[PDB]
């Protein structure tokens, strides 16, 4: 009981390099739930940088490489030892082969992320969705800004094709980026290097991205690149959203330039540091369901051992139920207080 692969009849829909894009599907008959998951792993937001993809990592661009099946893992699992709650759903694994963080809508590279979310969709609905009551749309890392950026459309296209009783949800993971101030400037050459603000600015323009509705009129025409960043975009969206991010995310401080050894860290840095997981909390503060520890890392949900991390005596799998609950004793909002990564005891390594 693999997840399987299908690749998308309207074969125009496709990954960077042509190859068409694509979806795996674990049906499970006795469940009314769907869980589909976007995968992440970067962007790149120009042809040279692309290029440069292209070479150390030519899987994120292209189908050719994907296997006929795969392992669900962490929330994907059918396994109840590795997702206890969710182990009988219907799981879809959605490839993240577009390089667009799920926005792109256009020889040259093709930029088709949130036309793949739309076409997957489309065919879910004959291979069991349209008997769902809950769909939710869940991501890790581009995958997890991905959910932001798309839930809403999603619930708008089942309401749109006749589907009102399908509940769509989001449930981001490793997607919530603060647009700061790098702690030294670089200027941007690579994606590493680049300031969160200018790869996205750079990079919608040359996805031809589109962003939620509400969220694009919050903002001026040209200026679409604010509803990348979830404190931003998160007031506008009607769908229920499930918020898990580390508070001192890996890629947060890449983008930030920040690159820790195994060294002691400096005074600048300490200060700057702690400086982001109190940014972060407090825009957590508004957001009713979420799951934050203080831990330096970089996604979890289909992660296999996504069931060790805690926050204040509540694992994560529990708080996701919790919320199911809250939305038919059981916290939902669990924000780590404390000021230094791995100050929580439960952190990975
Ligand atoms: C197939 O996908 C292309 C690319 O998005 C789209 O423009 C076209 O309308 C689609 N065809 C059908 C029959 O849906
Ligand atoms: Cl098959």
């Amino acid at each position: 009981e693999d997840l399987r692969l299908h690749l998308l009849l309207n074969t125009s829909v496709t990954c960077n390099d042509g190859s068409p894009a694509g979806y795996y599907l674990k049906e499970s008959r006795g469940s009314r739930r769907w869980l589909l998951f976007l995968e992440g792993g970067w962007y790149c937001f120009n042809r040279e940088n692309c290029d440069s993809r292209y070479d150390t990592m030519r899987r994120l661009m292209s189908s050719r490489d994907w296997p006929r099946t795969r392992t669900g893992t962490g929330i994907l699992s059918s396994q109840p030892e590795e997702n206890p709650y969710w182990w009988n759903a219907n799981m879809v694994f959605i490839p993240y082969c577009s390089s667009d963080v799920w926005s792109g809508a256009s020889n040259e590279y093709a930029f088709m992320g949130a036309l793949i979310i739309q076409e997957v969709v489309r065919e879910l609905l004959g291979r069991g969705l349209s008997g769902a009551k809950v769909l939710l749309l869940a991501g890790s890392s581009a995958g997890g800004t991905g959910v932001l950026l798309n839930v809403d459309r999603v619930a708008e296209q089942l309401e749109k094709l006749g589907y009102p009783a399908i509940q769509v949800r989001g449930l981001a993971d490793s997607g919530w980026f603060l647009d700061n101030k790098q702690y030294r400037h670089t200027d941007c050459v690579d994606t590493i290097t680049c300031a969160p603000t200018e790869a996205i600015r750079r990079g919608i323009r040359y996805w031809n991205g589109v962003v939620p509705e509400r969220c694009r009129r919050q903002f001026q025409e040209g200026e679409e690149w604010n509803c990348f960043f979830g404190y931003k975009v998160y007031p506008t969206l009607r769908s229920p959203v499930f918020v898990v991010q580390w508070l001192f995310d890996e890629a947060q401080l890449t983008v930030d330039n920040v690159h820790l050894t195994g060294q002691p860290v400096q005074e600048g840095l300490r200060l700057y540091i702690q400086n982001l997981g109190r940014e972060l909390r407090h825009t957590l503060k508004d957001v009713p369901a979420s799951f934050a520890p203080a831990c330096l890392s970089h996604e979890i949900i289909i992660r296999s051992h996504w069931t060790d991390v805690q926050v204040k005596g509540t694992s994560l799998p529990r708080a996701l139920h919790c919320w199911d609950r809250s939305l038919h004793g059981c916290p939902v909002h669990l924000v780590d207080s404390c000021p230094w990564p791995h100050c929580n005891p439960s952190c990975p390594t």
